[PDB]
Parts: C-alpha cells; structure tokens; sequence
C-alpha cells in the first residue's frame, strides 16, 4: 500500500506540473 | 511513518496548487 501511495503521489506531481504548464504561457 | 509522510506530502501539494491558482488569478 505504501508503495502504491508513492506511485499515486508521483501521479499527483504530474497533475500539478501539468496545470502549471497549462497556466504558464499566459 | 508512512501515514505521516503521506500527510505532509498531501499538505505540501495542496499548498503548491493554492500558490499556483493565487498567482494565476490575475
């Protein structure tokens, strides 16, 4: 379970950097 | 140990996203 939590928090990193990219170029 | 690490990760993620949306609100 803790390993799975590691992968899902990596996914959260991906989502957050994705939103930063979405609103970065404006 | 794993639970508290996940908690600190989650709070820093929400802080980051709050920072980004506050910056982008203009």
């Amino acid at each position: 379970r803790e390993s799975e939590r590691r992968e899902v928090e990596a996914k959260k990193h991906k989502d957050e950097v994705a939103y930063l990219e979405n609103y970065a170029k404006q």
